[PDB]
């Protein structure tokens, strides 16, 4: 896009893997944050299912500035513009609309959204993107149902998210059409409350590791 | 809606389950609808897929007060603004559209619309809509892909339909997003072509019956 | 269409199989479709994933008047004119949007565009579209999932497509929905490199009556 600084690529390519973080604490948003870049992991998807998720985005966006933090769940106009000015620099979405393709184009930050059929994908590309989230990943048939949407678009490239593991991520990464994958397991809820910030890290290290092949 | 007296709440609330009905001679609308309603099911769904459906709502809508009947299969706005008319106090469509949400925002009952994505979803909240229908449940990937598509929506409430049957619809009615079902064996063609309204109100009892835990 | 000279509905109903064609040499366009109408199969689908696809299109369109060729893979308005203006006789999409409807049609040939989900079905009946391609057939969940989503509409046709082959295709012809399918199997890549077009005759005599019931 003629209006985004950071490409949607990039956000996808920095790293196999993108954490889908729900923060409850505040507090705990930048040691989080740390944390996985201590593991290897910097693009980082807060969520907007909690109260705080924009003040973290906020805070890691301007204390861990090494991290690439985003925004996740963003559903409409209004959170995009939100998360944007609170430092976000890119927003993901669990699907994609019109209005909201339309104010993420016009905007300033990449906008990743979400697509389960190849309508939803050619709406997306009817705006120029190329790069969507697969999701629910798992609930739409997994790797042979991106294979078969994927098949005709050659140049459009994704981030699979939904009912993902390490029991089947490489599976996904090993596609062609596969940049990285949406992962919530590197920061279990209850590690992240107990400030068990060590677990993270090597949850994070480890997933990057078995990234590999 | 503010254009709405009763709530799609409300109608997906009174009970666990909401018989999708075909009608194939006016002359039966009446009797099964009472055997329902003494079976324990008042929410009827009469869809447009016969000649008859539109009298046969008009029918039931005078002959049986104590039933809260509606229209099934409503794909358009002349098709709402028939049902309408005909005295029905909520329409269901198997899918959605603009032309169609506005329509229903704009007029006087509730639609609850059917859903398979995301994005779809989102459309559908775009109009302020919190109650839909999950079709064709079984198809999208039944119970796994629903919580997956409602799992980001906290406030969306859903009636799964679809591939449902007494076998499994106690596996949909335990989700927290599922308020009741969608249910077609209430009413056995045969059962009503031979005026066994009896079997019809027996079938009733055991679905409520069935539904408890 | 009070646009189109041909109805979508002749186009799928001219044969049970549509072969869905990939040339890479535009040298064997020609004797390729004489191969196929040589064979019984007349409609022919030149898909746009090959940089000779609308030259193939127009060659065949002037070569070979015994066969009806239409593009495939049309993804957006620009590449509808374009094989529009090379002389393809229908267009079909593996999506739809209302952009590539809105053109559609305005313009002169008939759309089939596919279709995955009942919304996208009802976005495509509010253009007054009446045959879609059900794609992709078989990630979608086959035949028992085109049953679910046709049965409330009885007078839309669909042709399904995605993971078909001569083991299933008489699955998906003997549904009342379904007027034909689309097939890739009758023309081997390698049958066309080798020159082997008794090989493709062959193909299409057998497809054609391997679809007889």
């Amino acid at each position: 896009m003629k209006n985004w600084k950071t490409s949607a690529e990039s956000i996808l390519t920095t790293g196999p893997v993108v954490p889908v973080i729900v923060v409850k604490k505040l507090e705990h948003a930048v040691p989080m944050a740390k944390a996985l870049v201590a593991g290897g992991v910097r693009v980082l998807e807060v969520t907007l299912r909690t109260e705080c998720a924009v003040d973290a985005i906020r805070a890691i966006a301007k204390e861990v500035p090494e991290a690439i933090v985003g925004a996740g769940t963003v559903l409409n106009p209004q959170q995009l513009a939100e998360v944007t000015e609170a430092g976000a620099q890119f927003a993901i979405s669990p699907g994609l609309t019109e209005p909201l393709l339309k104010a993420a184009t016009e905007g300033t930050i990449p906008l990743i959204p979400g697509i389960s059929t190849v309508s939803e994908l050619m709406l997306g590309m009817d705006y120029g993107l190329k790069e969507f989230q697969f999701f629910p990943a798992e609930a739409n048939g997994g790797v042979k149902a991106l294979q078969a949407i994927a098949g005709p678009f050659s140049q459009v490239r994704f981030c699979p998210k939904g009912g993902i593991s390490p029991a089947n991520y490489r599976d996904y990464l090993a596609l062609k059409s596969v940049l990285c994958i949406g992962g919530s397991w590197l920061v279990p809820a209850d590690a992240l409350e107990a400030g068990d910030y060590d677990r993270i890290t090597k949850l994070a290290r480890e997933a990057v590791e078995g990234a590999k092949l």
